[PDB]
């Protein structure tokens, strides 16, 4: 069996040997907790932000930045793949998690899910549980959380708080830009799945994401880190049989096409969580399918709109 | 001296810390050989198929994968290089090693044709010959090799069957299309000495290949994996001295030319080892001579000839 | 506290780990300094040119190679990025201290500036300076030095000199192309400096810049590896607080920009002193303004004077 729980706790003992490298700061709380703040408090780093994608993605995905351009524009992309794709993406770096726990609020994703099982039917759906005595959770989030939600979180993930990690970052820092480009893959297999698609058909897949400038605060920040998958983020799957259905997966299929996710976002109260799930989707994918040897091309790219959400300011 | 089977099999060893991440399965036989299944019964991995690549170039290569796009639809990319390009590719990589024991046939590529010089030629072209009590093969076959083939291996390598291992894939398998595409330098390589080309000559290569989506049957893979070099493949290479042969490497200069690697391989009947070997070519070069340090371009792109090869279905 | 030196000595330690398959080979002196030579008597490598830049950039940056294409014709790239760029550019890579020993003259880079205070008002500016027992210098020189300039070097750090490491490469090798190459980020954040923007408000920056064929001679490859970056140069950044100023940045808006370098260079009479100092910055780039959220684009990249400087022979 993989442990996404266990091989995440190795690379956050990584992060934690390299600290002030990473421009990251860790503190245990009273009840053992350890806390490692990536960027509220803190500047955070791209390498930071590789590490919390990695561990967002169960230690199962490769996670790396490049530098190109984009209409001769440059910018970092995230360039990642996975051969686990179910378990690395929907069954840990999903943001499924929603966390309140009295005034504080998180977006919960990372390995812990897998412990406390959230949501449910994810874990039906695709087939694993993790068994471990650690947990690890990503938390996006403007506050660190204190003890009271750190012993939620082990309650709910049945270990003891003294084995939990959690790493924070808020959606306006490198960390978060870095890491939610890094969904880019689990875009592609979220939308699979809300349309009807099994992922346990799924073999693998690899993606390309620009990651977002930072924006002026949080909210703007999920407009503009969203907008880098959904008009610009790229993705190559591999899957066991093909359904005519996946032709709906690209975001230019979606009723809400052209408009920023910022507006989407807007329009949910800025609740994350009130979203529509169909409205996740990567711009363009290209899906081979084992079965007849073919490769199934859907969905465009959209520079204009992507340097609209950045915030662009050319001469 | 450099051993590739000495640095090959530290690889391998890395491998098989991670035979569940990676989607890959070894044994050890009844005579202590090693087999490591890395697609024939498992689904390998793109990183399976990056360190089967490693091992084929003896160690002596840097190989990644790099997501990016063709005419903007998304594909896993290797990108390569090497200093030491006549022993990495000529010396290991190549498949140079047609395996026969009785009903058993695979392509033989890697470091154990360093200690049982196949062919003996090539060793004499590049002054290289290992010596070493281990031996490291990657087999490309669809079945897996048992005692006997090992058996015959290691006595052809002067080893112990104890101190052999191998690694085997199909054709049509995530390991076999990255290993293929990662040939893009030796593919340069190759051709450069079947023109008459010194390869000593050669001081490094870089180069940049797709990696082929997986066709439906092995037969269909060989051509697709091919053609990903052959309409697709790039590559960089210095040389100590110039010579206006090398306007001759590209596939373009070939009657052949625009042919799908497919029919080229049907017309062989099926056996890679019929093939004529002055087929195998990249598609684009650019030389860099250090005698008169100008660097020459030769060579086209075919996205065209690609897609084709590739089976992508577009809207 | 981050020492530059002695992160930057765990690498070296590593590539002496590895001299046969970097091609590169040391000398530990008579008083115990370690000369590793990276490109005057042996041919080094693209690794050992990867490893040089990180050397220089005192462990504080991630620095690859990726391979890609300018106009279809393929290079090798340095993809490179930094959370400490005053730090690592200014305060390590830069070429900032002029090593003159009796009749042996090289520009000396990398961590040892940090301790000998080469220049000082940098140190002031940036408001660093290391503190360690060991002390890591990179030049770049068409000779090696030997004892009395290597004590020299150790007594100017106010090291023993067996706990001095010089890393040498002259320009024209495959380790000054990638070195040179590798200062991308680094001549944005000079020039930023150098025209008056304070180098403590840059948070990061991440870039991409073309690696050039080694020329025929040092002062051919001096103007290739400069244009490079002047005309193929791209950097994304970081900053606390944007300024209108920065629109000087590029290259293109000197009064000497337009040429290959060494036509400037050789029309100055080959006196540095004679080049529009402003000339000495990347092609183009993108900054990222925490404070507003907007991200500022300034510059262009020129393929056509690049292919001239590269000494491109198209058919
Ligand atoms: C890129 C996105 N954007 C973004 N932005 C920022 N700033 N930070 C982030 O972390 C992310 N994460 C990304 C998204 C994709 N993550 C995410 C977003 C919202 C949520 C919301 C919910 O709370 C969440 O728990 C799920 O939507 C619930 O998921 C379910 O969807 C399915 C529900 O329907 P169903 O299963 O009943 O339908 C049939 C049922 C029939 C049957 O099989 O029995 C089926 O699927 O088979 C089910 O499979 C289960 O997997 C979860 C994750
Ligand atoms: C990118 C290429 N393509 C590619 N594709 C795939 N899917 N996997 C791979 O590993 C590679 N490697 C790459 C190449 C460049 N690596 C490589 C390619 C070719 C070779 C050898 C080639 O086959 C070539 O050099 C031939 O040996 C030359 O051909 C003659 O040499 C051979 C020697 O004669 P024989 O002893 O083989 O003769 C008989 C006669 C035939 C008969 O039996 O009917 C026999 O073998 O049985 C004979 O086969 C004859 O045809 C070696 C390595």
């Amino acid at each position: 069996m993989l442990s996404v729980n266990e091989i995440a706790a190795e690379i956050v003992e990584d992060m934690l040997d390299y600290e002030e490298e990473l421009r990251i700061e860790s503190k245990k709380l009273e009840n053992g907790a350890i806390v490692v703040d990536c960027g509220v408090n803190v500047p955070g780093s791209y390498d930071a932000g590789i590490m919390y994608t990695q561990v967002c993605m169960g230690g199962l995905a490769d996670v790396d930045i490049v530098v190109d351009t984009i209409n001769d524009v440059p910018f970092a992309f995230v360039t990642e793949y996975t051969d686990h794709p179910a378990i690395a993406c929907l069954g840990s770096q999903k943001a499924g998690w929603q966390i309140k726990v009295d005034k504080y609020f998180a977006m919960g994703s990372g390995p812990a899910r897998a412990l406390a099982l959230k949501p449910k039917k994810t874990y039906e759906r695709i087939e694993y549980e993790d068994d471990a005595d650690v947990a690890v959770i990503a938390l996006e989030a403007n506050q660190l959380p204190d003890e009271k939600v750190m012993e939620f979180i082990a309650k709910e993930c049945d270990v003891d708080p003294e084995n939990v990690y959690a790493l924070v970052a808020p959606t306006a820092s490198i960390v978060g830009s870095v890491q939610i480009s890094g969904r880019i893959v689990e875009t592609a297999i979220f939308k699979m799945n809300e349309i009807g698609y099994d992922p346990k058909l799924i073999v693998s897949g690899a993606g390309r994401c620009p990651i977002s400038p930072i924006l002026e605060n949080d909210l703007k920040a999920m407009g503009s880190t969203n907008d880098s998958m959904m008009y610009y983020g790229s993705v190559f799957l591999t899957v066991k049989k093909y359904d005519e259905i996946l032709k709906n997966v690209p975001s230019c299929t979606s009723r809400d096409y052209g408009k920023p996710f910022y507006e989407i976002f807007k329009a949910a109260n800025y609740d994350f969580y009130k979203i529509d799930p169909n409205l996740f989707a990567p711009a363009q994918i290209a899906v081979n399918d084992l079965e007849t040897g073919k490769t199934y091309v859907h969905g465009k790219l959209n520079a204009e709109v992507l340097f609209q959400s950045y915030q662009i300011v050319l001469e």
